């Protein structure tokens, strides 16, 4: 699908983008920037905050922007690939 | 649209007035505060917990009547704004 | 609203046998209790965790029959109250 | 119903993996495995976290395979079968 591929490659981009920042400004592991960057815009959340005043304006302004992103995503893959595969 | 900036204006309301709170009652940084109710009125949550029992109840009522208004605006965001994407 | 009477009371029902619950097995104080129950049903999340094996299965149990009403009501307060009052 | 057959076995069998590879690679108890898959899926989380990058990323696979599906699980439990109290 077309607007699933869009979705798909916009979350792809965004968690890059989470990747990096808290690698860098948050000095964590790529993996645990990614892990933590999965888990936010998931609203999961895990037992780990942002210990700078720049990690967390970012991450406020990640949240509100990301959400709708991931979660659009995650009902595409659900409604337009995950039910037709069932039904099979 | 002006659906969104009702949105948008009631959103802003809702987090000062928690950033107010979890200041004032729990002490915390206003910036902390903030993230704080964010990351709750999100769904996120983090690994800090409010220490005083009014903190307990404004937090049950906070989540309550803030969760619809914070994800109402998300989605508005998502779809009236978020779209340009379609500029593909 | 009669629904909204109903999902409301099912909330209080469920809200108080967490209550019960937790401050029984887990020995946490009754508004620590409730603060559980609440973040827990919402998705927030908190850093506590139940101990107890017992507390554990309930939890379960608790998650999965307990959001679909808490998201109910939430939905319909948003719906049905939240809205109307924010077009006045 | 049938499709909430489906769903359940379905969430059973996530369930199940998620039980099975966190007992192995995260070297949890059977219990707290289980209690984590469920409070990852359903988006609650918990203050526990995968320590290994494999329990890592299976994480973030699981959680975008899984929400979907548990969701879909929680609102057709909710719709098609938490409404007895319809006989009010
Ligand atoms: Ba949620
Ligand atoms: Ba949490
Ligand atoms: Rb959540
Ligand atoms: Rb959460």
């Amino acid at each position: 699908d077309k607007e699933f591929q869009v979705l798909f490659v916009l979350t792809i981009l965004t968690l890059i983008s989470g990747t990096i920042f808290y690698s860098t400004v948050e000095g964590l592991r790529p993996i645990d920037a990614l892990y933590f960057s999965v888990v936010t815009l998931t609203t999961v959340g895990c037992d780990i905050s942002p210990q700078t005043d720049f990690g967390k304006i970012f991450t406020i302004l990640y949240i509100f922007i990301g959400i709708g992103l991931v979660f659009g995503f995650i009902h595409k893959l659900a409604v337009n690939v995950q039910l037709p595969s069932i039904l099979s």
